């Protein structure tokens, strides 16, 4: 179990397209890089993945099992991914605890920045509640409202800074974890 609190951003450095599989090499920030090793299972954009290789600051993952239910297949070199390593000495399982099991891909309907808030409206596709949390790209937060097929999450603006939520646009695909 993870908290859905993103600890840093990685930047995709390389992608190997073999694609019912892809290998992503992601540049990690020093503090995260030094806590991981081959075999580390951690969350990348909310998705549980295993470190295959580390060379200097580039941490590699093979996306295979996850390839059909996540955004990785369509990511590009330079893109920013959310990173979270499991709690070191345990945690109290809330609430919005994440498993890293991504239920599927959804799409940003609308984004508005106003009043110290990042308001994010996500359209949930047919084949994929409002008192629950939801994980989006590994960010766990309470749902604000649901209207039709669209879920409204009202994030504090600081999450714009510390996660890739602040790069999202109308039409951006995201990894959704429902809980549960
Ligand atoms: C531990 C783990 N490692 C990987 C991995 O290295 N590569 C991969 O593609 N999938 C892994 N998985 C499974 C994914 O977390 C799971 O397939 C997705 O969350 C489903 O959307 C898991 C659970």
């Amino acid at each position: 179990m993870f908290k859905g609190i993103v600890q840093g951003a990685g930047i995709i450095k390389k992608i190997s397209k073999n694609d019912d599989t892809q290998r992503h090499g992601i540049t990690f920030p020093k503090d995260i890089l030094e806590s991981v090793e081959k075999g580390t299972v951690m969350l990348v954009n909310g998705c549980s993945l295993t470190v295959v290789r580390i060379s200097g600051d580039v941490v590699y993952f093979d996306i295979d099992q996850a390839i059909n239910t996540t955004t990785f297949r369509e990511l590009e070199v330079g893109n920013k991914v959310n990173l979270e390593v499991r709690p070191e000495f345990g945690s109290l399982l809330g609430k919005g605890a994440l498993t890293g099991n991504i239920k599927g891909v959804a799409t940003v309907d609308n984004i508005t920045e106003e009043e110290d808030r990042l308001k994010v409206y996500i359209k949930i596709p047919k084949d994929l509640l409002s008192e629950d949390h939801i994980g989006i790209n590994g960010v766990s937060h309470s749902i604000e409202e649901i209207s039709d097929d669209i879920i409204f999450i009202n994030y504090p603006k600081n999450l714009s800074i510390t996660t890739n939520l602040g790069t999202l646009e109308k039409g951006s695909d995201v990894n959704v974890e429902t809980l549960n």
